């Protein structure tokens, strides 16, 4: 199990002002640290945040959090379940800011909710340094779905934070799972008048203003003010990053299809095949990646994450090969993208 620690700096809060926190399982024999960002969509105005507070309150508040959690998948400490990093120090950071880990605003007389995702990550890092992170050799910032996009938005800020705090020897890297979305043409279209109809670009643009959202500096400098929503899209923000980042993405991701208004005749067949091709195209110059041709969503904290293979190579193996490459390798590849054109043309896709 991983044990809960609420942040000692209680000014860093979840949406409703309760303290944020993290779950920790230490491994005294290891200098590797894994910090995982939970996902779970987001909200972007008073009305849809109020609805989230009624039926998704654990994603907006810590008052009902349990004292422990079980680590699964890449967060498992058993080698049977986690061939990659089973002996690492394990941290799970709950997502209670509803801001895709981008926010920097407090609850106040003018703000019904606090949006402090970017500050939550920084405060977790700061408090961990006194519990052994000061002696780390690698810090891997991982995450799934909204947490995967959160890795892309924050990995270089963690690197800069540790440099400025005086720990230049810690190597910071990122693992972004199921957070590589396309602002593509949708299969059916509606103008942005409420939550359901509002396309991701328009929703994120409004969210950034509501959250006081922040993006990586080099990406901000490219797109400039008013256009920071561009930096929430993986293929646009990744070229601006300096830390090594490994990208995991199903070619036919279920959340991508949902925001494309897809739930088979010729028109839809062509649409789905073109989505797969566009995704593959955006990964062509990503040297560390794992992209199977499946209809699914998320992978790395599922207990059977070791089952899927691309070209005969599992994800735990590809991550191990990535580790080796950061010390091309004979029979130990790091770029693994399916080329077949339809969901589950890879026989190892999840059932
Ligand atoms: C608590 O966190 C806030 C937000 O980052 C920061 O402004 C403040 O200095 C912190 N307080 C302490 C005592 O570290
Ligand atoms: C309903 C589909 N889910 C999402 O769009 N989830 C997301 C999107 C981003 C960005 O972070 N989580």
């Amino acid at each position: 199990d991983l044990r809960l620690h609420l942040l000692l700096n209680t000014s860093v809060t979840c949406n409703d002002g309760s303290p944020a926190g993290y779950y920790l399982k230490e491994s005294r024999g290891s200098r590797r640290w894994l910090l995982f960002l939970e996902g779970g969509w987001y909200c972007f105005n008073r009305e849809n945040c109020d609805s989230r507070y009624d039926t998704m309150r654990r994603l907006m508040s810590s008052r009902d959090w349990p004292r422990t959690r079980t680590g699964t998948g890449i967060l498992s400490s058993q080698p049977e379940e986690n061939p990659y990093w089973w002996n690492a120090n394990m941290v799970f950071i709950p997502y209670c800011s509803s801001d895709v880990w981008s926010g920097a605003s407090s609850k106040s007389e003018k703000n019904e909710y606090a949006f402090m995702g970017a500050l939550i990550i920084q405060e977790v890092v700061r408090e961990l340094l006194g519990r052994g992170l000061s002696g780390a050799k690698v810090l891997l910032l991982a995450g799934s779905s909204a947490g995967g996009t959160g890795v892309l938005l924050n990995v270089d800020r963690v690197a800069e934070q540790l440099e400025k705090l005086g720990y230049p020897a810690i190597q910071v890297r990122g693992l972004a799972d199921s957070g590589w979305f396309l602002d593509n043409k949708q299969y059916r279209h509606t103008d942005c008048v409420d939550t359901i109809t509002c396309a991701p670009t328009e929703a994120i643009r409004r969210g950034i203003r509501y959250w006081n959202g922040v993006v990586p500096e080099r990406c901000r400098r490219q797109f400039q003010e008013g256009e920071e929503w561009n930096c929430f899209f993986g293929y646009k923000v990744y070229p601006t990053l300096r830390s090594p980042v490994f990208v995991v993405q199903w070619l036919f991701d279920e959340a991508q299809l949902t925001v494309d208004n897809v739930h088979v005749q010729e028109g839809l067949r062509l649409y789905i095949q073109n989505l797969g091709r566009e995704l593959r195209h955006t990964l062509k110059d990503v040297p560390a990646s794992f992209a199977p041709a499946c209809l699914s969503h998320e992978i790395i904290i599922r207990s059977h994450w070791t089952d899927v293979q691309v070209k005969g190579t599992s994800l735990p193996r590809a991550l191990h090969c990535w580790d080796r490459s950061l010390h091309p390798l004979k029979g130990c590849p790091v770029h693994l993208v399916d080329s077949c054109p339809w969901p589950h043309c890879n026989p190892s896709c999840p059932t």
